[PDB]
């Protein structure tokens, strides 16, 4: 009856039962109130976030008004004095990605009392031009706990599970892709490999086969969109905490690119090595005559040689740091360094090589991917030196995804290698480093500059010819 419909309602109106979503939004309250640090910023942003989508999905709720006070009194909080200057730049970003804005907020906070100033902007400006920071969904719902590894990607492999099954087998039984798990129910892999790790294998057919799979399981989640197979592969496939190490890391090496234009000292690089001092360094490199004297002119008060590599052949570096090795060994040279393997993916591989003297299949795989020589690394083993992987874990492609900020992280992030490195090896111990062209030099972009590794290290870029001859190599200006 009317009645009964009528005490129903009249419950309703009083205690209002909550939905699902906003039970989210309570929850997400309970968050602001435990959390501490930048966590309790990203809650509040999140809890903006969640209030924002509340609203627009029951526009007629009674609860919205005072969701949105509560909004309007989180953001005054968040925004107060100072804060307010950046506040429309961060907010912006904090409508889709409140982790990505807490983060920028924590480095405004220090601008506000007057640290990095330009940094927030910087930032902020990468949020909104670096397709890599746009907004990635990934994969959402449980993930195994059993896996005796960090998982980069949950796939759906659909119809193409058959193939990558048999072709991550046959990978596995040659110790390949070891950290890949199958679930069968839900025609999924677990892959413990990012893109970039699972090319730099592709040089053993098996894995290039699955690989190939994996693309294609890709492209088939998206059709639609100008999405790449590996941009697809992290917005709709990427474990969360992958995303949040990916995120992270970019606005740290952007953080870096900042200090790196502000304290590497670029008037003392271009005193030392343009103008008179090339003329002279130049010089008494030409009157030294033979590999030997060479040598100790390019060592001469400095901590190592960079040694340029052009795309095509000039494989001279590779073949002189291998032929001549003794000689430089005599000279002090205790480091081979080489940006052909990513330091990531390689160096647990290459260090566990040089200690046992058993090479892994992984690592037998990396090298003919790369078109290294295996006795490079039986010659530095034999001889007690270290060889190093010195590039990062992004694309090398000079185009990524159709912007400058892919070229700019990766020289910010191969920087940052190089320091951790190269720069401060024991006394007296020196390294010799193989680059391509491009690192040796700065990047001087609409977008951004970042210093050379010549810049970073304080050292000249140099080109060995077939006979070794070594000449210094002018700064591209």
């Amino acid at each position: 009856g009317a009645m009964a419909q009528e005490l129903k309602e009249r419950a309703k109106v009083f205690a209002k039962p909550i939905g699902a979503s906003y039970q989210g939004i309570l929850d997400q309250l309970d968050l602001v109130h435990q959390a501490k640090g930048r966590d309790q910023i990203a809650a509040s942003f999140e809890l903006n976030k969640k209030i924002n989508d509340y609203i627009a999905e029951h526009p007629t709720s009674g609860r919205n008004q005072a969701l949105t006070q509560l909004k309007e009194q989180v953001t005054s909080a968040l925004f107060i004095g100072k804060m307010q200057v950046a506040q429309a730049g961060i907010d912006a970003i904090a409508q889709t990605r409140p982790e990505l804005a807490a983060r920028i907020f924590m480095v405004a906070i220090e601008e506000a009392n007057g640290k990095h100033v330009g940094l927030t902007d910087m930032m902020v400006r990468w949020a909104n031009e670096d397709p890599y920071l746009a907004p990635k969904h990934g994969y959402k719902g449980e993930t195994p706990s059993d896996l005796g590894f960090d998982a980069k990607y949950h796939v759906d492999l659909g119809e193409h599970y058959a193939d990558f099954k048999q072709w991550l087998e046959t990978s596995q039984s040659n110790g390949l892709l070891s950290k890949a798990t199958l679930d069968e129910s839900t025609k999924t892999v677990h892959l413990g490999y990012s893109y970039q790790e699972l090319q730099d294998l592709t040089g053993a057919e098996s894995v290039q086969m699955a690989f190939y799979f994996l693309k294609e399981a890709a492209k088939k989640a998206d059709p639609i969109s100008g999405d790449s197979a590996e941009m697809i592969l992290l917005k709709k496939f990427a474990d969360q905490s992958y995303l949040s190490q990916l995120d992270s890391d970019r606005m740290d090496q952007i953080e870096g690119i900042y200090r790196s234009s502000h304290e590497t000292d670029i008037d003392a690089w271009d005193r030392r090595y343009s103008g008179t001092g090339y003329d002279e360094l130049t010089n008494k490199l030409a009157s030294a005559t033979g590999v030997d004297e060479q040598l100790a002119v390019l060592l001469d008060d400095r901590k190592g040689l960079l040694i340029g590599e052009v795309h095509g052949s000039d494989v001279n570096g590779l073949r002189f740091v291998n032929e001549q090795m003794d000689a430089l060994k005599k000279q002090g040279v205790t480091v081979i360094g080489l940006l052909h393997l990513r330091s990531d993916l390689a160096q647990p591989l290459i260090d566990r090589y040089l200690a046992t003297g058993v090479m892994s299949s992984e690592l037998s795989a990396m090298l003919k991917t790369k078109h290294l020589d295996v006795t490079l690394f039986e010659n530095a083993r034999a001889n007690g030196m270290r060889i190093v992987a010195l590039d990062a874990n992004s694309s090398a492609r000079p185009n990524v995804q159709g912007t400058e900020h892919g070229l700019m992280y990766r020289a910010g992030a191969a920087n940052n290698i190089a320091v951790e490195v190269l720069q401060n090896l024991p006394d007296g111990e020196k390294f010799v480093a193989i680059y391509g062209k491009a690192l040796l030099q700065s990047h001087k972009g609409i977008e951004g500059f970042v210093p050379g590794i010549t810049h970073r290290l304080d050292l000249p870029a140099l080109k060995v010819s077939d006979s070794n001859q070594f000449t210094v190599e002018q700064d591209d200006v």
